[PDB]
């Protein structure tokens, strides 16, 4: 039974997946709530075939913006099989399809990147996972159209926006912590993405939009009262700084950063680059 909180939005939902399904996804069994999952793959998968699928994608991202939030492991798992199940039929040829397709899925990125800060290791593993092969595209597990040329999602540039994104509602402790925590692998696991010079084949502010981009965000929350939030944020500017001493020019806009204030951890943000400087002999 659907619980009448929830009778509007479910409505869609019932309407292209069926009542008794529907009523599964509900069920105080995670068992069910499993099965259920198992089974809705596999109706978006002969539905989206059928289509050599708008309300389809629409209803099953709906749903997965839910179940993405279930905090029994097991469906979580499941849940994210029904979105790689979707995923791989789903038809996006255009840049229009491409749009449509990121905003229904930006919910559903919102409760992975939440995830990635869950407490439990393989929660919070398999949630920063899942985003790093989206953000592979058309060459990771998550392609777009994968079982059937597709223009795909739109990979790093558009978990980028999802992780920046609607900041003044997605802000408490643990969504910051979860998009640093994500952040903090992206630079690590597509460092040439993030940090071009160490490609061996123009202005720093526009080489380097990217990286400046999430060392921005990242100064945000130097400061936060939350202890993981402000470490994780000013561990990420450090090592990025570490990173660019190789290219004292880059190394100077990122000490140039921390004048935008003259609060304590800016000052102490500002004295740590000026002794990697030395310590690496590039204070010019």
């Amino acid at each position: 039974q659907i619980p009448p909180a929830y009778k509007d939005l479910a409505e869609p939902w019932i309407q292209v997946f069926g009542m008794e399904l529907v009523g599964c996804l509900f069920s105080r069994n995670w068992n069910v709530r499993e099965m259920a999952l198992r089974r809705l793959s596999h109706d978006v998968s002969g539905a989206l075939l059928l289509a050599n699928s708008g309300d389809v994608v629409e209803a099953c991202c709906s749903v997965l913006s839910m179940v993405c939030a279930d905090p029994v492991y097991k469906v979580y798992v499941a849940a994210l099989k029904t979105l790689r199940a979707m995923l791989v039929y789903t038809p996006c040829h255009s840049l229009a399809e491409r749009i449509k397709l990121q905003r229904l899925l930006q919910p559903v990125v919102d409760t992975i990147l939440v995830k990635c800060a869950d407490a439990n290791s393989r929660t919070s593993q398999l949630s920063i996972s899942t985003l790093l092969e989206l953000c592979k595209g058309q060459a990771g597990e998550l392609a777009v159209g994968r079982e059937i040329g597709s223009i795909g999602i739109g990979g790093v540039d558009y978990v980028l926006n999802c992780i920046l994104g609607n900041q003044t509602e997605s802000n408490n402790w643990q969504e910051l912590l979860g998009r640093l925590c994500l952040i903090d692998r992206l630079l690590l696991e597509f460092p040439a993405e993030f940090y071009p010079h160490i490609v061996s084949t123009e202005p720093v502010e526009i080489r380097y939009k990217k990286l400046l981009s999430l060392l921005t965000f990242a100064l945000q929350s130097i400061d936060n009262s939350h202890s993981m939030v402000g470490k994780l944020s000013r561990r990420i500017y450090l090592s990025s700084a570490r990173m660019v001493t190789t290219v004292p020019h880059v190394f100077s806009k990122l000490l140039e950063m921390l004048s935008v204030s003259s609060s304590t951890h800016f000052t102490r943000m500002r004295r740590r680059l000026m002794a990697i400087a030395d310590e690496v002999e590039i204070a010019e």
